[PDB]
């Protein structure tokens, strides 16, 4: 037993919200970092089971594409979560406005945010709030889905339960949250992860919210891709997200059909570059 390991030093505040906070803790003994999340349970009423239920689903989880859960701790009411540091931040900070970033790059961020997606669906669980906030970097620059707070069981027993909580973030949620009672699970992860490409790769977001009240949506559906953001998208890109940003949840392309598509499956993106010398 080596005296002092259990200890961390919390040395930098991560992330802080409704929730609490997120710092960066760091093992006195080994100097490994890790994340612990700071939930103080007595904030509002329904923290505890809230809480509860993020525990839960994060001990459900093991992909590379998804920040890992190593435990918790409760003292009283403070719950912490202890969960992998990704030294490169959020991908939200790679988003240049107005420009995005290389489409080589976001091919490499979308192949892999698909990767977690399909890990996730294929347990069960959906995410329910995917945005650049909540996908996190390595530093390598894998990307991590984060914060399983929203998250819920849409398939237990092989049996597939319809949701009807209204839950996300606007800019990124799919038409049928606003206009049916009940929806599919998977194809609104699959539309909020096609905003995310469009963020992207043109360093904006589409519109205010998926509603025909909403300018900017009627134009997209009336295929007015002359218009920003669309006309900063290369026609391969574009021509997957006319398939994933589909109205229909019916009709959206699945994420099987999106590993298929001509632009995911083109080569672009070198390796990372390795040490070499030249004789
Ligand atoms: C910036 C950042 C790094 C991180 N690593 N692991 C985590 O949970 N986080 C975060 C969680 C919330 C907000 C920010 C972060």
């Amino acid at each position: 037993a080596v005296p002092f390991v259990e200890d961390w030093d919390l040395v930098q505040t991560l992330g802080e919200g409704a929730y609490g906070e997120v710092q960066l803790a760091v093992n006195r003994v080994t100097e490994e970092a890790v994340a612990v999340k700071i939930v103080d349970m007595k904030r509002a009423v329904d923290c505890p089971e809230n809480i509860k239920k993020e525990i839960c689903i994060n001990k459900m989880l093991n992909h590379e594409n998804v920040v890992k859960f190593y435990g918790h701790r409760r003292e009283g009411n403070i719950q912490y979560l202890f969960l992998e540091y990704c030294s490169g931040g959020e991908l939200f900070d790679r988003i240049e406005p107005d420009i995005g970033m290389p489409e080589p790059d976001a091919q490499r961020f979308f192949h892999q945010l698909m990767a977690g997606v399909v890990y996730l669906h294929g347990i069960g669980i959906t995410h329910r709030d995917i945005k650049p906030e909540n996908l996190l970097l390595d530093e390598r620059d894998n990307l991590k889905i984060s914060d399983f707070g929203l998250a819920t069981v849409f398939r237990y027993n092989n049996r597939e339960r319809l949701l009807n909580k209204m839950c996300g973030t606007l800019p990124y949620v799919a038409p049928e949250l606003l206009k049916r009672r009940e929806f599919h699970a998977e194809p609104v992860d699959v539309w909020s992860c096609g905003i995310v490409l469009t963020a992207m790769l043109a360093g904006e977001l589409p519109w205010d919210q998926p509603s025909d009240s909403c300018q900017e949506y009627s134009d997209w559906k009336e295929k007015k891709t002359y218009l920003n953001p669309w006309k900063k998208i290369d026609s391969a890109p574009l021509a997957l997200l006319h398939k994933i940003l589909v109205e229909n949840p019916s009709a959206r392309i699945t994420i099987p059909d999106i590993k298929k598509d001509r632009w995911y499956n083109k080569p672009l993106k070198k390796g990372a570059k390795r040490p070499r010398v030249t004789s």
